[PDB]
Parts: C-alpha cells; sequence; structure tokens
C-alpha cells in the first residue's frame, strides 16, 4: 500500500486523462485499497472537479501529484494529441482544487473535500 486517505494523486482512468485527485475510503467496503477479482492492488479516488465523480483506479495508473506541472511528464510516460475545450475547462477546475488543497496538512484536505454519500 502506496498511498493513504487524503493523499493527492493523478489517476488515468479510461479515455480521460491524467487528472488530479484526493485518496479517499470506498462508502460501501470502507477501505481506501484492495485487491480486484483481477488480483491487482486498487485505489479509491474522488476526482477534483465541479460534480463530485470517484472511481477505484489500478496502481498503475494511480502516481503522486506534486503539482500541476507534472503533467508534461505523464504524457511523456513531435506529434500531440489537441485538449478538448470542454474537458480541459473541467480539468482547469480540478487543477485549481487541487493547487489549494496542496497547500493544505492531510487533515484540513479531508475535512474540506471528503464527499458526503446519501442513500
Ligand atoms: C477523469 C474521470 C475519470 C472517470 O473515470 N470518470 C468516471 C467516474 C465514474 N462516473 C463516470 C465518470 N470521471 C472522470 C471525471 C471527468 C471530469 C470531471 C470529473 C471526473
Amino acid at each position: 500500500v502506496k498511498f493513504q486517505v487524503g493523499d493527492l494523486v493523478w489517476s488515468k482512468v479510461g479515455t480521460y486523462p491524467w487528472w488530479p485527485c484526493m485518496v479517499s475510503s470506498d462508502p460501501q467496503l470502507e477501505v481506501h485499497t484492495k485487491i480486484n477479482t483481477r488480483g491487482a492492488r486498487e485505489y479509491h479516488v474522488q476526482f477534483f472537479s465541479n460534480q463530485p465523480e470517484r472511481a477505484w483506479v489500478h496502481e498503475k495508473r494511480v502516481r503522486e501529484y506534486k503539482g500541476h506541472k507534472q503533467y508534461e511528464e505523464l504524457l511523456a510516460e513531435k506529434i500531440r494529441k489537441p485538449r478538448p475545450q470542454r474537458e480541459r475547462a473541467q480539468w482547469d477546475i480540478g487543477i485549481a482544487h487541487a493547487e489549494k488543497a496542496l497547500k493544505m496538512t492531510r487533515e484540513e484536505r479531508i475535512e474540506q473535500y471528503t464527499f458526503i454519500y446519501i442513500d
């Protein structure tokens, strides 16, 4: 286990670009990490954005978030894909939250950002 609740990370999921997140406990499993049905470790994350979104993400697609400028180093992991405006706008909002979260303590981030789940 490389990440704990409140850690800031980048997550790469499906068709989405590397996205700023906060590791969090799954609202049902009450764990932030697990071994999946293929035998691989995953982490539970909240994506930073205007709309609350969460996912279980494979450990190979989770990276420590040190700052927004790391994005260039992640793409590298010339021909470049364009940045679709609608997604770019949502990603910019997410990054603004992650940049504010970076200035907080782990306890502050947990208090400030942990989602509330309603049945
Ligand atoms: C980055 C990302 C990956 C990703 O897998 N999902 C899923 C999560 C479950 N619900 C469907 C969408 N949403 C996002 C996302 C995009 C923009 C704003 C916020 C989050």
